[PDB]
């Protein structure tokens, strides 16, 4: 066929019951993830190619940059919580990675400010238990389906992308075969 499993993407040998419908695992730390979402717009490909009614949910990880790695789940809560995911994921990842300035709580908190976060709502956000839960969403996600790497996506909890089997030779055409990809995989 022209979708293998094996071949574009993977599917779970022990599926997730009541997963998200297109799951997206990222870390500011992770140097792939910042071509997927700086250079790539991956994430903004895939949802431009979801059908009605699919809802699209990204999480960050733990498993990188250690104690900051998890300062920067729980911001990434905090980013979930007050809906500003599209404010603060370009300065964080060139924060993390491109400038290098981000090296303590305290640097991701002015990232939001400079955003144009009020600092007491950033705090209280930060302090907040729907924060803790929405924390605890995405560390169980990961948990869910073991995950180890990332870039990762997937699909119904049953599904998981595979880039490696694809060319790169051109950005674009890589993109909208990872998106049709996605597509194809979320009407299975």
């Amino acid at each position: 066929a022209q979708y293998e499993d094996g071949k574009q993407y993977t599917t779970l040998e022990k599926p997730v019951a009541g997963a998200p419908q297109v799951l997206e695992f990222f870390s500011f730390f992770c140097p792939h993830c910042y071509q997927f979402e700086e250079v790539l717009h991956i994430s903004d490909n895939v949802k431009k190619k979801l059908p009605e009614g699919v809802k699209m949910t990204k999480y960050h990880v733990n498993f990188m940059g250690g104690d900051l790695g998890k300062d920067l789940t729980q911001a990434w809560a905090v980013a979930m919580a007050l809906g500003v995911e599209d404010k603060v994921t370009v300065p964080l990842f060139e924060g993390v990675q491109k400038t290098q300035t981000i090296r303590s709580a305290s640097d991701i908190r002015d990232v939001f400010i400079n955003a144009g976060i009020k600092g007491e709502e950033y705090d209280a956000a930060w302090n907040s238990f729907v924060v803790k839960s929405l924390v605890a969403q995405q560390e169980k996600a990961a948990a869910d389906v073991q995950l180890r790497g990332v870039p990762a996506m997937f699909v119904n909890g049953k599904y998981q992308l595979n880039p490696q089997g694809m060319d790169t030779s051109n950005m674009d055409v890589f993109v909208q075969q990872y998106a049709d990809t996605v597509k194809y995989l979320s009407e299975k």
